[PDB]
């Protein structure tokens, strides 16, 4: 089912969609590339009705805005007005798949306001920014421009059009708040992505999520001297006639930190056409070519029974749960070793670090790779060409004499390369600090050390894949294509965009109920498990627990066939259609729908969502 | 050089070009390929004043045709009214890389008027047409056509301009008569691209060319019941300010026979651009698979030292020198053979016959060619397999056990079906008349059945060289240019087109001092043997003797060494650029210069060649 | 689950397997696909005890078989005795997958006991060839060869091994009533892969599925001059230990016509290792060229809506159900014009029938197609130079610009070649008897002409598709593996060897129940239609009805999403290990097991399938 279709019964009445985020055409975040992928469909529901409003980057302009001239008589009017009161307003078209056209706002240029404007905002809210807050200063700024901009668009605008106004963090917040206060007409939205207190609650606390209900927010702000930004991200929830999350555990969150329940959960869509079986194959190949190289001279086990877990993503060792996924390893190699099986398991883990360069061992392997791949080819197509001439002639090939000096002598030096003592290296990289790196600490600590009784390798990759590297000449579509099962055991992710993207890939994965992808799969997923999304249960489990349950999905996943992981992940390939703009676009036009007639309830009434993008059970199971 | 640099000093004083020929827009001969890649060139010599006029044809407009409005009042003024005269004119712009505008005339449409036409044209040459014979009277009424075309655009333009009328055969030579009969102020250009007796008078009587000033042409015209397409074509010569032939073995032909020499050559030239050494060993490796198949059962000669002979072009046994070829292939194979050499000459006729269908050996030859190569490539990267994964583990192969019972059944299989003992078919067609057949009578005669013991292979492929193929899957450029050595021993060839293209794709070549492209090149170039050009004397030798120097040259070439072989082909590369428009376009202009001052001397001078397109001895030798 | 351990409990007791079909090492039928790829498991099953006895042809073993000695002083003694009793047997190495070793009989060089044989054979079985029945007269040589072959080797074999002979037709039948008459101690399967008299009766007869139980079997087949073929095919029916069919289908028409209930059915298995989304797309992008080709000038069709059914095998109108499918398509054409779909079904025809050669058109749309495409890329390459010249100089490019006189006049050239006002060809060939081809006489009898308002196209291709042929450069592998539904509404077709290669290249086909591989996947899957294969009852359904339902699977399988359409082909690739003889070599295995506890019940107790290879769903 399509989007247009989507509450078509609702008419929006010539309004005007203003989407304010920080992230406007400046990458600052995930965000950035939620609003840049929702803006084809939101510009699909709205056309040039449709505003991103962001904060003026030079880079951001250079490189993804087009400056141009408004196209409504208003547009120009208020721009023109603005930028001869002080500001400095550009308005352009980003140049991402939408074409949205973008109100970018200069907060440098009237950071001359600042004070007369927190001012205000203490005039209004009793919120009060202090001055070695950047950030804060910098979201008093744009949210003050931002309610600049509406109220002289509307005032400017002769059919004084119905508004919209989206904003996406506490950034945008204070703008949110400054349409309530000044009551200027205006149908806001307020989504939260990630609650601020959720992030050094989940970093600091032992537990976070349990402990919800036993957190003062107010007091645990102001520990961490962020009370002011959290004033501002519960005001925006407050101040907001419609309140959304991108997750349901962003929702719990936000309900139990912000003390409102989102009025919607506004998953995280992708653009699925941006990203399966030939395409796995010859991803796993080039992934086994790499193992080849980093296994030299420990090449005795059987590549067609390895699989490849990775883990990737920001390197946040206990929000990402690689501490997790590496106790689940630990405890798969036992379960792997004892019970005596042939199958391998290499655990990538894509997590970037400060790396000084790739390790004298990861790169001579590669390169003994190229050597032997290089010396058997040549001999191949010696041993092609004398087997070609030989039966040209009706002779059979004598083996003895097929190879010459030349040949033996090539391969006795690829064998001499083979030569290796010591074991290939857990990590690709030369770590900067190898004794406090979380993911290395662990794999020692646990005996993970890609010896051959392990059954299960671990490599670390602490940098991102790229094409350009020399190790793994792969970027990261590519490479997570070529994988078999992506683990993202997550404690805290309000959404899971390296999940999503996995499965999207059409790699099956592991999530957690923690994590706002993880909740989205398990709440529109009849079995999970059966479409290739493990949903690891980290609210209800201890961390133990969760990592016992971790390592029996690993194991299962493991003991599946070859046919049964070809039937999981042409089920997760299915999955796709969940993860697109074309599905979570229904919850953005009905949130938007939603806060117009709560503003406007005389002009709009809002009748109340994943009918037709639910998995029951698959047929074939 | 440059074209447009070329006898700059001359101002056209805005005239316009009309270039006359029946195969303008209808490819009836090779004159059409002429006027194709010349236009590019005359176009821009000429912008817009330049018209081609042809015969209209269905299929010519229907695809090679865009019919247009006439680009100027005069033009449209006359189409319409000549249009409205019983005649039916099309105007448009022919699609080809020059693209210029073609005055197309359907001579059916006016046939009405052939009786007093023909009549009228009695009534001024004395030449009457004989009802039956269709192309006489389709030039006399093309011809008839032109001539209302320019006296009616002449009449219908207010500037009166200067008309260069440029025909090309005698088909266009009974308009150019009418041009001079009406007196109708036309520069007149007579190009003759082969003499009309020539042709008869090659193939009928023994010695044409030493007999050339003992022919009474107009008895000997009269035998062959086309005495008027005789006195057509010598009215245009004679009728023609300008007298023009393609080669000046051409030239002397038409001295003798039409008695003019030509007041220029024009040698045909080509777009060079349309057509060395790797894409040559590209080629080359696909002939030698064909061979491979072709002698399967029989490739007991080293391929790495055979050569490729070839002599392309119409079936014409005598005139494109066939017969010598395979009598000097006959010497060279007894030359070959006493020498004791390993040297392979595999010469190719590739000259249409009437073929039933692929000679079941031969089509058998490449399947089994094909066998054996899938399965050298199956067991080559089972082979290469096998030594990777051996190189891996650091072990030496163990070759006996590296084939196992599924590779010595393939290669079993292929072997078998390598067996044959019949001989490599000489023919790889099933022709309708093998007796009646030259080429086959001729091979059966003088001893080349593609035995072990012939040094010389000869295959005839009576057909086409096409990529959809099954046979070779090879175009006939590249399969030229797989080749070693052109052989085109002509007796009457006006132009070599067929040893032009071969020159042009940088493969040497063996031409005659009786074919214009021989001629052209002896003039040319000081050395043509370094250049890869072999000149054969057949005018001034004897079949036999001519037969003896065509095996001296083939054996000279095949004693070459592959450096001078390299060296010889690097020449003939360089020669690509005097067979370009670009060069012989100079000719063309020229001849219309002078035709311009002949007929306008008070308006146009000219000042009487190959500057900058001499090659002496190469540097090198 | 594996073939080794199947039956495991079973012990061969160095018993020895002969294996008896006319078409060991000479291919004259399907029969030798069977052997060839059987031989790999029956010969891991029984090592070297394992001979598939073949009639001698110069060139089977020119170009398939090894000639070698005979591995054990048994065969070579047996070898040289009937060598030196006037009989011509090489023995060798058959050079396929398996590398079984074959005992090659030269019936014609042992015609000169022919006439005492034929007698011989009255003399035991009252069975008596006529002259004149070149086939059946080799059929009787070949069988007293494959007895005498087979005496003589235990005989001269001081062991005595527990020979297993499985003779495959009643060409091999003769040797089967010949080892029964003699006694000699061989335990005796006879396989049938198609009843002589069904092949004659479903077509000669008004209906033949319906009436089995009312044909008379003498009769019918006196009346056809085959009573002594058919006699030879029913004595081999029983007088073997074990009777097998290929089919349930099969195993039904023997029952009613020779008159035995097979006691297993031994499904064609295949080696589905020889033969899915990404090459079906690269198939599919060249059956869209070639309809691009064919269309050309017609193209007023959504390709990207447009789906691709077949038909293949040999062009047997009424037996392969080309008349039901082309009925269906009429049909089916209907059903999406009156619909008003976009959808657009071009059904190929790929049954070779005698043709003069490609049709004018056909060749002439092709080199369209490949001139378009041409001038395309070189349009193509032109501009994306020149657009990367303008943005390396950091220009936006002009497109008026962009595009010069020789692009246009090459472009025009092409549009020049598109127009066409004849539609497409139904035929890509041109036929020696258009007015006699029934697929062709069917076609403009029921109103499909390539025409725009069709929303079914038909490409009727009579010939094999080559890889080495101009039209289409692929061969039926590939072009198949392109294709979105094989239809295979077969009435007679004791095994369906197209729609089995159909299913094991991953794609839905539609068979019937009266094809044994239509009966096999009906009876091993529970909801065939769910797994890309759908099953036309042509048994219990006029062929009127029969057309109806076929034309209901058309239209559900063209009212399939997308999405419906890779599920089901996901489950047919799941499909392809039923038909792999790894699963099909148990029946065998349990035919050779029952024939030998049968015939050495002393020595052998047989205990009795699908088990690991049935699909829920």
């Amino acid at each position: 089912p399509g989007l247009e279709d989507w509450e078509d019964e609702f008419d929006l009445e010539n309004a005007v969609l203003f989407e304010v985020a920080w992230e406007v055409a400046n990458k600052v975040g995930g965000i950035y590339t939620v609003l840049q992928t929702k803006a084809k469909v939101t510009g699909d529901e709205w056309g040039d009705n449709y505003f991103l409003v962001g904060p003026y980057t030079e880079q951001g302009v250079r490189t993804q805005v087009e400056l141009l001239e408004a196209p409504t008589p208003a547009l120009k009017r208020t721009l023109d007005s603005m930028n001869s009161k002080g500001c400095k307003v550009y308005f352009g078209r980003w140049l991402i798949e939408g074409g949205p056209l973008v109100v970018l706002l200069d907060v440098g240029a009237s950071a001359w306001a600042l004070e007369r404007w927190k001012g205000e905002l203490w005039d209004t809210c009793n919120i009060g920014v202090p001055w070695y807050d950047r950030e804060a200063n910098d979201a008093v700024l744009f949210g003050f421009l931002t309610t600049w901009f509406l109220g002289e668009f509307l005032a400017q605008s002769e059919e004084k059009p119905h508004v919209v106004a989206h904003f996406h963090e506490w950034l945008a917040g204070v703008g949110l708040c400054l349409c309530r206060a000044r009551r200027l007409p205006v149908a806001t939205i307020f989504t939260t992505h990630a609650t601020l207190l959720g992030r050094y609650l989940c970093a600091g606390a032992v537990d976070f999520y349990n402990n919800l209900e036993n957190f003062n927010v107010d007091k645990e702000a102001g520990e961490r001297q962020i009370y002011h930004r959290y004033c501002m991200e519960r005001a925006a929830a407050h101040c907001a006639h419609v309140f959304t999350t991108v997750s349901q555990i962003t929702a719990i969150e936000a309900q139990h930190l912000l003390k409102r329940k989102p009025d919607i959960v506004t998953p995280n869509g992708l653009n699925v056409k941006k990203f399966f079986q030939n395409l796995h194959a010859q991803s796993k190949a080039r992934i086994q070519e790499f193992v080849r190289g980093h296994f030299y001279g420990h090449l005795d086990f059987n590549l067609d029974k390895t699989l490849y877990f990775f883990i990737a993503g920001r390197y946040e060792f206990s929000n990402k749960g690689a501490d997790v996924f590496l106790e689940a390893l630990a405890r798969l190699n036992y379960l792997l070793r004892v019970n005596g099986s042939e199958q391998t398991v290499v655990a990538f883990f894509i997590m970037p670090a400060r790396t000084n360069n790739f390790n004298v061992e990861t790169l001579k392997g590669q390169a003994v790779r190229k050597q032997l791949w290089d010396t058997a080819n040549t001999v191949k197509e010696k041993f092609g060409r004398k087997l070609y001439e030989s039966l040209l002639v009706g002779s059979l090939p004598d083996m003895n004499k097929m190879l010459d000096k030349e040949d033996f002598t090539m391969m006795k030096r690829a064998i001499f390369a083979t030569q290796r003592q010591s074991f290939p290296p857990v990590c690709t990289h030369n770590m900067l600090d190898d004794s406090s790196d979380p993911i290395l600490t662990t794999i020692r600590r646990i005996g993970l050390f890609n010896s051959s009784a392990d059954r299960v390798k671990v490599i670390f990759h602490p940098e991102f894949l790229s094409s350009t590297s020399p190790l793994l000449p792969v970027d990261y579509e590519e490479f997570v294509r070529g994988c078999h099962l992506g683990v993202f055991p997550s404690y805290y992710e309000p959404w899971g965009y390296t999940p999503a993207e996995c499965t999207v890939m059409g790699i099956p994965s592991i999530s957690t109920n923690l994590s706002g992808f993880g909740c989205f799969m398990e709440e529109h997923i009849a079995d999970p498990s059966a479409y290739g999304i493990y949903i690891l249960d980290r609210r209800f489990r201890s961390l133990d627990d969760s990592c016992s349950q971790l390592t029996s999905f690993l194991y299962s996943f493991c003991q599946q066939s070859r046919r049964q992981r070809i039937i999981q992940r042409n089920r997760t390939e299915r999955l796709s259609d969940l993860l697109d703009w074309k599905y979570l676009g229904r919850y953005y036009m009905s949130a938007r729908h939603m806060a117009l007639s709560k503003a406007f309830p005389e002009h709009f009434t809002y009748e109340p969502a994943a009918q037709g993008y639910r998995y029951p059970r698959p047929a074939s199971v």
